[PDB]
């Protein structure tokens, strides 16, 4: 099926990168290489659609969260940061695989593109304090990747030292706060 | 020799990270795991000996390229950066591998100390605009992972967008200013 295949392609490019090929994935899927491309035309076809369906997953759980009640900006993003924060620790796998597909070459500009405006309030929430520069069609990825390594690395020092997390979860975001906003 | 073991550790480290078994450390440099631990007594004295040969393999290159005339701690700082980025460039293998090495629990606190005061004036150059939480002995390291997955994706940008490059390492580096110094 199309969702026994994402979650194996989640997996292999979690551990194995983009060079996953797509004859371990659908074989980590239970089908045939044949039915992989009968749902995925091509290798950058799946490539793009993974990418829709985990940043529609890691997004619906960031608004999920996310406070209604709270209009200030930088409140705000912490409530964002916190919540992608728990996303990627709670989902090691969609969060290793949704940063090397965020990378990639692969992705077009209209995956880019409607994986932002797939929710708009929340991309004026997650944009409208940042750096000009980031928001631009050439450095939006960058902008994302600073993001997705500040990120990354908070998750790691918190699940390897659970008594400091609240802290490192603080200062990373501290840290993000000043690298992206203006 | 066990430089055969060490450039072995070094590219499995960097693919499989620091989970990666000693069998195919030592496979992969065509020695026997039984050598591998005639040398390295442990795992992790293999990790902690790696890190200290891989980060004066960095931190020299670091000293190899500064101009001592460069007295603006800002500009200064800038030079270090370009060296750091230039590094990991030429050496991705070493560069993936330092990150999981520095940031793992199994690398003993006199080994890292040690790889900072092996070259005191670079540790005193680069930890002097830094926030007194990065250079605190519980966010010290914190610290480290931050500028490194912050450089991590700079190197990640230029390298597969050679076309902007040139804005990729400022505005890295500009980011990582601004989120570890004062
Ligand atoms: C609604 O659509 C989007 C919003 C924001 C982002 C993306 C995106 O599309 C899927 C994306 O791919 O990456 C960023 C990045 C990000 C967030 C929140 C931020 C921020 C960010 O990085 C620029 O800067 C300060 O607040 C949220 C999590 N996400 C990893
Ligand atoms: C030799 O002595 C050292 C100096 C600086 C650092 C370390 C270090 O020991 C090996 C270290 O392990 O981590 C930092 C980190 C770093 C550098 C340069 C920086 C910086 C840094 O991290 C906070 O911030 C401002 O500029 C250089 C590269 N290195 C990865």
């Amino acid at each position: 099926k199309k969702q026994a295949l994402l979650e194996a392609a989640t997996q292999a490019i979690a551990q194995s990168g983009i060079a996953a090929s797509t004859a371990v994935i659908a074989r980590n899927a239970g089908v045939a290489e044949g039915t992989l491309f009968r749902y995925f035309a091509t290798k950058d076809e799946l490539i793009n659609t993974l990418y829709l369906h985990l940043t529609h997953d890691m997004c619906q759980s960031l608004i999920m969260e996310l406070d209604r009640s709270i209009t200030d900006a930088k409140m705000m993003t912490r409530f964002i940061w916190n919540s992608y924060i728990s996303w990627g620790l709670n989902h090691p796998a969609r969060h290793r695989a949704i940063r090397q597909l965020a990378v990639s070459e692969k992705l077009t500009k209209e995956t880019r593109q409607r994986a932002r405006d797939m929710f708009p309030e929340l991309r004026d929430l997650c944009y409208r304090s940042l750096l000009m520069v980031f928001m631009s069609d050439e450095y939006r990825a960058f902008g994302d990747g600073l993001f997705m390594a500040l990120a990354e690395t908070t998750m790691d020092f918190a699940a390897r030292d659970p008594a400091r997390a609240g802290e490192y979860i603080a200062l990373g975001f501290e840290a993000m706060w000043r690298a992206l906003t203006r």
